[PDB]
């Protein structure tokens, strides 16, 4: 068992498909998620060939360990792929017809910044090293390549499974590589977001505004403070769900803009009554009556300001 | 070994049955569920036929190695089934009785719109790829599809383990594929939810209503927002049990009524303090002993309202 | 490998005996135990005869495929036991002592309506289904049967290691299935339950009731709200390491009791501010007065009635 | 491959001797920790024996399946060790070498006695069942028993690694068994503890104390109660890292000992406003000032009280 | 399958180089990150030595079972590397080039110290036991070490991966081990931590310090105390994702520091009230007036102290 020789010089063109079964634990954090598919592979070995009209069958089954068969490994996996021969077939001419159903942890780096609005793009590298005798080149058979309807990845929309049909051919280790990228496409469902944590979050800051409608320094403590003590809660419900992340996410520039919003409104508090104790409530009144309308539209500005930058 | 060739040109009919043995941990976050179960299934393989008289024996054994199997598998599990066979028995017209015990990680999608009053119904489907010689068809044996009486579910009450007699047929990539559906439907043990979540939602809920029997600022301002950052304990609880669905759920509409009641509770001690210090608690004390009657009517009727669109 | 053929038409005893060396990790929620034993089999494999004259040995060992041993299963287990073959020897007679050395994460149910003073009673089912030419029976070897003196279940304390004798044949599948069942009774340490949950949720409850003994409104709302918060986190503290039962626990009912004393207790205090607003604290020092006695014998004697119902 | 048969009547000692690589993931609730190690084998096979003048060769070399080995096992592992065998060396008088690479979870019981200022010694038991033909003892080789410079237990101090010299030979299920034990000897960092929780947890209690410097009811209930949640925040942080011990801890006994420093401090705050409104505050003034000398002496000497008890 | 023979008395020189391929779950707390790798070996085996000429081939393949491969293990892992053999080549000359992808959970200290603006040197240890007949000694082919361009550690910054061309050779349990040190370079990515932890912890520092622009008790009990509550949040918060060191971490100094800044911030609140409490608000003022320049003073000179003894 070794590689079949060529004809003429040229490179063995294997043709691959993915056919996804399963899309499962799209861990955020890790940025991993789970696969369960097929794998088709395609060659021509000529020293398997033969004539069809003598032999009275027209199709030949084969054992993985008797025939030669390419060594395609994934690139981004945790560990190897759980992989189950299907099915091994033969044609007259020497074509090969290897399935196997596989299942792998894939390492897919996700973009946070549109966070909880964000699309993806996620990845699955087929890699073949080349041979002594000869170099192994991947090709896309996209008759092949799909998923099935009933692929649901919870809390996500898929969009489209796809396969970059030029695969990248490089030098590694004195040694030719052939590398195919299938990309799955998915895009986030932000609907629960806004009951559950950006409605919430908005109470509880609208709450700490009623200090406007107030001169009672103890009652606006009370509000501004506790207020702020479930924004903490929620900041550390969402920070949770995210991994540490080198830039701003959409989510975290709000969380921080809401903590600003939270110690201005607690410098307000403050100063009407520095005021109101040094005897010129006009003075205190005044600021109060402005901040009023100065906090809701300075927010609503400078959401608008966040949403562009963003999106 | 390779499969029976077919008498006239029908397909080979496999007879399957599954025999529950555990059912447990269903993760309601990642819609799974684990299952040891019983695999049995049978077809005609003519190859293995044999005269009970010259043979001496009514029953031949076969290791699986021997004989030829059909490649049964799972659709909707994390990995390949973690089975071990406990028999293969082979009547003397040919038809082979096969037996195995597995264990498998099933991904069944939950419906969490009426959580926790829920029913679910969960699948297990079963596969068997079509190979070049001749076409594979699955067939349910009504009298091999079980569970044991002491088989529980946690926390849910199963009804019953059926399974759709017809099997799904369909081709995929140039091959047919028989598919079947085996069914476990389960309602939800909702009893625990009353005592622990439901009633002390509604008594911390009440605790913010006393602010209409009291025209003290200070202290309306302490009921209203400590029972607020109370509820905020509690719908963080019920959401983590939760996965993000893109739909509402029972729940997650009374968690979100209820963040209403609390910021409309808010605005009442803000506008009935205002007054007060306007000099005009006439106009105050009319809206308290309004709200006093309102809270508890809109809140009942809301319920009443929710409950309706849900059940 | 086939059964061994019978001498009469009687079925095969295979002489059970299960040796607990570790018991471990028992996880409540689960309700799942991971135990490491010894597992000693023992039947008549006449076939396997020898003269130690003739042979040289006294007892002649065996590797597990040389020799026919029978498929002895768990039922209550989550996947296939992880099982060491650590002796085979047969005796010039025919009879094979096995010995292997078993690990496996067993699910027996678990009565948590008398948590944390409650016991509980482990199971362990040996199966072994019988084979078409002969019938297999299972039988307990009492000789066989223990436990080591270190043997530590943390947090419980380990009563008894027991199996019944006789056991449970039926039929499953057209085939008899011969079942034992291996009891561990345990007892729960509830020594660390009073000083980390019980006492510190009975002082925060006190705590509260300080409000009794003052008339001001607002340190009475800080008083019974602030308490109320510190047990709601005692609660979801307890109900997290408790699974969600369809029945109540002794905890459960203990807990949601407390919730009503809180609820009471902002009744009492909006009652006696009512009434000193109204102008007659003259009424409102009365029931305060009343509290004082009140609260701390209904408590005493809702208490009695739970241990009463419980125990 | 059958145990080598005695010269004159004695049992087959196997010369033993484990040397730590890693030390990792001490796991102080399930009382476990994980361990990579080598482990060294050494007894006299008299038909291994060969002249070293005429084979030329001093050494000889084996694979494992060629010649027997003693099943050597871990009495107090979660799993079968995973082990790799470096190397077997058969010297010319029969007198073979084994060594393995093998990692293993060890379940070793701990003493939270005196946490987190307590020491453990952990427990590596090696035991061999003695077979038919002849009893096998378990020996240490003093020279082959040791850990590297680098191996860290994170949080730990490891002191020794030594191992009893004398076996513990024992009956079970009616054959020999010969258990060695290996002792790891560890101490506790107890350093990070002081500024993350026992400092923290003291500011928060001597902040409750300001309450005696005060005779604002209101700011006082505050005070004591704000500080008691703060309070069950470091309790539950602690506790979580600790598992349900049956005893009390050096650490449990201060939690609730602080516990009730926060309820005589309620009680304090609530005479002290009692005898206040009561028109009589040269009663009161007394109380509180006295409360100011009582509190910091009586915890004082209720902490050297429990010191002396628990070390 | 034995060593080759030495031509004169040399030890083995064998050539290793490890590539890179995933790099990821960098565990904080348990100290230990996944890694995904090429390991390529090449040795001077001269019994598989053949002439070009009568061969009419340049290179000879080899399966593993059939020739003698070294055997390499990594020293600083929790268990076997999972391991796939890529290629086997064999030269005219008998020098073997090997390749295997393999994956292993790698266990390397971290130093915390300047956490999280620390910088960390991750280690993957060669080791090769020397066997009887010859010694086994490692090199480094810098041509065969690297890592791809793709390779990303989330949240942290990949420097360089080198090896100490130089091996560690020793002797243990009587045998020589050569060691090789393959070093992982590191940088944390700090952005996050100031968004999300840092500034928040300040503004709510702040925020307490509002406390010296009033002369209200009861308001400023609830902001020193409230404002506490927040940071005893945030050290939770930080605390859990580091493991228990025996030294101080920049972060743990400056945590610590803050929670001093609470305690003298609650001191002064208590001072300023006592002294106005005791007819002298002359007093009070002066240390209140002088608080709000002294409090951000130290505050900013004793984070430059810190930022000094820890950069
Ligand atoms: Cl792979
Ligand atoms: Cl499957
Ligand atoms: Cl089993
Ligand atoms: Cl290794
Ligand atoms: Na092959
Ligand atoms: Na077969
Ligand atoms: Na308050
Ligand atoms: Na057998
Ligand atoms: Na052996
Ligand atoms: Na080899």
């Amino acid at each position: 068992v070794s590689p079949p020789p060529p004809i003429a010089d040229e490179p063995l063109t294997v043709n691959t498909g993915i056919y996804l079964i399963e899309c499962y634990s799209l861990d955020d954090k890790a940025e991993t998620f789970k696969v369960n598919a097929f794998l088709s592979l395609s060659w021509k070995d000529r020293r398997l060939a033969f004539d069809p009209v003598r032999s009275g069958v027209r199709v030949k089954t084969y054992e993985p360990e008797a025939i030669w068969i390419p060594e395609i490994r994934f690139v981004n996996v945790e560990n190897a792929r759980d992989a189950d021969v299907v099915d091994i077939s033969v044609s007259p001419d020497g074509t090969v017809q290897y399935l196997e159903r596989f299942s792998a942890r894939v390492l897919s780096p996700l973009d946070f910044r549109r966070y909880p609005f964000d699309s993806q793009t996620l990845h699955i590298y087929l890699i073949v090293r080349s041979v002594d005798t000869r170099n192994i080149v991947l090709a896309v058979d996209l008759e092949k390549v799909g998923k099935n309807d009933d692929v649901f990845l919870t809390g996500w929309d898929i969009e489209s499974f796809t396969a970059v049909v030029k695969p990248a051919n490089f030098a590694l280790e004195d040694r030719l590589e052939s590398k195919l990228d299938y990309q799955l496409r998915i895009s986030r469902q932000y609907f629960s977001y806004i009951p559950n944590i950006i409605l919430p979050m908005l109470f509880i800051l609208f709450i700490s505004w009623t200090a406007f409608w107030s001169t009672s320094y103890e009652a606006n403590v009370t509000l501004v403070v506790s207020t702020l003590i479930a924004h903490i809660a929620f900041c550390i419900l969402v920070e949770t769900n995210l991994p540490k992340t080198p830039y701003m996410t959409y989510t975290g520039a709000i969380i921080f803009m809401i903590y600003l919003f939270y110690f201005v409104a607690v410098i307000e508090v403050t100063v009407q009554h520095y005021l109101k104790v040094e005897s010129q409530p006009a003075r205190a009144a005044s600021i109060t009556r402005a901040s009023r309308i100065a906090f809701p539209v300075v927010f609503l500005l400078a959401n608008i300001i966040l949403a562009f930058l963003f999106f």
